[PDB]
This record gives structure tokens, sequence and C-alpha cells, in this order.
């Protein structure tokens, strides 16, 4: 038996891109997720979050499958240009009145909803004004953080600012895989500074509007290891933890610096000054969320950009290709306590990408996900009964969706959806998962 503490928090999450639908509906504006989508070449199969799973029309049906389960959070985000259809000024009110509702019956079911304010869909007119590349956005996010504080905080009372800003500056603005969809360093760079800049804005506007809240940040996190026991190659790991995992973003938040290998590989890459900015970028937070997935096994390689590659292993692995290593989760949550011991941390995503089937009983038979989920709940156990102060933890998620540049070739959920016919399916995932809820734990 592996119990978890008195009102530990057990969540599902999803992102209003990955599964909402309808993104030009009631006045919204154009994300640049949604040009992204379709411009041809960028998402497998040319898919777009045009209809994704319907939740735009299907939420209560969605909020229903959280209730009946007995999850007790849910994570969503908010998309801004349904709320400030040009990024900034006028207010598009019923994409309020959309995220209302869903609220509403949040609460009187009662489940505590988790809001992500920034999960990637950022409105097209702003990015015609440079997107995270422009410090005026830092001000177009605080404007947008307080519309969400001021709509919402009555009720809503745990909000994450950003979600990854690490793949939405890197992924989006370097490799040039996500929207939206550049290749070039020095505003990778900037775009990761300011991002930092937003957030600490919008921290000190929550705490200028909501009573009794608390507001966190979200990192995604890998396990690297290193290739040999060389120094290089363990150098090459102290690298990939600091640039890849939350150091990057926490050595300013609690330190007033990047981290030292990240400055060595890319000082050149930010701007001048941009050390002024790290006194308001100290914005005291309340937690950190860590999102966790996979491993990967790094050597030092001087032909590599930034000094460093992979190295294949032969673990199993899920759909994604993401080599499974649980004890990942136990050691990104030990080290966030020793390095910068925050006063709370939640797990805000894991789970796994499966090809799932559905059977001739009607059922998706899923033990590859409950595997892959029992041993990371597992070793997050672990990590409380050695003092990681570890509130809650997320399920990535609710429902299969539309998996960025993968589309929706790639299913996460624990709710299967038949996307001919938008039928969800409870996959036997969510009927373990339940049963984790039930006994606050492992059994
Ligand atoms: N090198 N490197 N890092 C690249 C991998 C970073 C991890 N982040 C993501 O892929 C996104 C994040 C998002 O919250 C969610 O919306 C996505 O559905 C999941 C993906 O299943 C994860
Ligand atoms: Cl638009
Ligand atoms: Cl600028």
């Amino acid at each position: 038996v592996k119990k978890f503490p008195e009102g530990f928090l057990w969540g599902v999450a999803t992102a209003s891109y990955q599964i909402e639908g309808s993104p030009l509906a009631d006045g919204a504006g154009m994300s640049i997720w949604h040009t992204f989508s379709h411009t041809p070449g960028n998402v497998k199969n040319g898919d777009t979050g045009d209809v994704a799973c319907d939740h735009y029309n299907r939420w209560k049906e969605d909020i229903e499958i959280i209730e009946k389960l007995g999850v007790k959070a849910y994570r969503f985000s908010i998309s801004w240009p349904r709320i400030l259809p040009e990024g900034t000024g006028r207010v598009n009110q019923k994409g309020l009145d959309f995220y209302n509702r869903i609220i509403d019956t949040l609460l009187e079911k009662g489940i505590t909803p988790f809001v992500t304010i920034y999960h990637w869909d950022l409105p097209f007119a702003l990015q015609l004004k440079g997107g995270w590349a422009n410090r005026e956005i830092a001000d177009w996010f605080a404007e947008y953080s307080r519309v969400l504080f001021e709509n919402f905080g009555d009720r809503v009372k745990n909000w994450i600012t950003l979600n990854e800003p690490w793949v939405v500056a890197i992924v989006g603005h370097l490799y040039g895989v996500h929207a939206p969809g550049m290749r070039d360093i020095y505003v990778a760079f900037r775009a990761v500074h300011n991002l930092l800049r937003a957030h600490a804005r919008a921290v000190k506007v929550f705490r200028e509007t909501v009573k009794d809240g608390k507001i966190g940040i979200v990192f995604n996190n890998g396990y690297f290891e290193p290739a040999s026991e060389k120094e290089e190659d363990i150098r090459a790991v102290r690298f990939m933890h600091q640039f890849n995992n939350y150091p990057l973003f926490l050595n300013p938040i609690y330190r007033g610096d990047y981290p030292e290998l990240v400055l060595e590989f890319a000082r050149e890459y930010l701007p001048e000054n941009y050390k002024d900015d790290m006194s308001e970028i100290q914005e005291k937070i309340d937690f950190v969320g860590l999102n966790y997935y996979s491993g990967h096994l790094v050597k030092f390689d001087p032909d590599a950009p930034a000094k460093v590659s992979f190295v294949e292993r032969d673990l199993p692995k899920t759909a994604m290709g993401w080599e499974i290593v649980p004890e990942g989760i136990y050691w990104i949550l030990k080290k966030v306590k020793e390095e910068y011991n925050p006063p709370e941390v939640y797990i805000t995503e894991n789970g796994a990408a499966f090809d799932d089937v559905v059977s001739e009983d009607g059922r998706v038979h899923d033990q590859n996900r409950i595997d892959y989920l029992k041993a990371h709940i597992g070793q997050a156990w672990k990590a409380i009964q050695e003092g990681v102060p570890l509130k809650g933890y997320f399920v990535w998620s609710l429902l299969d969706n539309f998996e960025w540049a993968e589309g929706y070739s790639k299913r996460f959920g624990i709710v299967y959806v038949d996307y001919s016919t938008q039928k969800r399916i409870v996959k036997d995932s969510g009927y373990w998962y339940s049963n984790v809820v039930k006994n606050n734990g492992l059994e």
C-alpha cells in the first residue's frame, strides 16, 4: 500500500486548442496555432485544431466524465484570442461566457479548477507585432491576465501563468516545430527572457486582484542521465538540466540570474541589459508545477550544437518514442526541493501515448498506460516520503486530443475519443485512475 497525504489533490489536465475546436466561433480572433496548423507541412496529416474533440460544444458531458470518475481537480487553459481577439482592447464577452459556465459547473460538482492562463495559443494580431520576441508582450500579457483575474478570480483560486515556457521559446522559435514556426536563436533567447518578464507581471497583478489565491508556473522536465562516467558527459547532463528543465527559469525567479552553464552557452543571444529586469522577475510565487514524461541519455559531442547529443537506449518507449523512466519523476521532485526549495510543488502533467484500439467488447484495454501511470505515481509517492512538498498530481490528459505537430496520431487520454462520431469511451486506465482517486493512492 502507498497512501498519499490527507487532502492530496488528484487531477486531470487539458489545453484549449488541443480539445475545444471552433477556434473562430462567437467573435474569437485567430491564434498562432490556427495559422500554423493551417500552413501545409507543419502538422502530420494536415490536422488542425478546427474541430478537435469539439469541447466548445461537449464541455458539459466532459465535465460529467470527470465527476463520474470522482477526479477532484481539473486543470484547463483559457484561449487568449477568445478573450481579446486583437490581443489587447475590446473584450469578447461571449469568450467569458464560455469559461464562466465551465467553471460554474466544476464548482457545483465539487471539482477544483486549476487555470492555465497561457498554453500556447498566442493571438495572431500580437504575432504580427513580434509575439514573444517583443518586450511589449509583458504588458499585453498583464492586461490579458487582469481581465481573467477580474472575471474569474472570485471563483478560481488556483492559477498557472505559463505552460512550459521552454517549449514556447525554444520549440516555437529555435527549432521552428511549434507555432509561430521560427528558427532564430537570438529571437529564441529573447522569448525566454520576455516570458519571464510576462509571468512576473501577471503575478504582480494577481496580488492586486485576487483574494486568497495561489499562483504558480509550469515547466517541462526530462530526466537526463550521463552516457559514461566521463566528466565531459557528466557536464553534458548539468547543461541539459539547466537549459531544458526548471532552472532556466527558477535560477532567475529564486536567484536573480540565469543558470551558469546556460550563460556560458548563450550570453550573446540574450538582450544587452537583461539583468536589469531580474528584480521585477523575482515576484513571489506560491508553487511550481512540474510536467514530466521521459528520460534521455546524454553525451558530450563537439560536432553537435551546444556541444551535447542524445543517445538512444533500449528501454520501453511510448508511441511518441519517449523512453519510459519512471524514476525520473522522483529525481526531478527531489532536485527542485534541493535546488530552489519551493513551498509547494504539483505534478501538473504526467502520462503517455500508446496506439489504443477499441475491442469487440467496446472497451479500450490500455494496461500499457496503467503500467506507465502506476510506476510514476509510485515514484512520486516516494518523493513525498522523503519530504518533497508535493500537493497534487494531474494526469495528461482527460481526453485524446490534438497533439500539436503530431496531430491526432498520438492519444494521451484516459478517455477515448472517436473523432468520426465524437463518442467518448472511458479507457481501462480511466477506471483504474478512478480507484487511485477513491483509495488516495496505490493498493
Ligand atoms: N527537447 N525537448 N522538449 C520537448 C518536449 C517538451 C514536453 N512538452 C511537450 O511536448 C508538450 C506539453 C504540453 O503541456 C501538452 O499540451 C502536450 O500535449 C504534451 C505532449 O504530450 C506536452
Ligand atoms: Cl483574428
Ligand atoms: Cl523589443
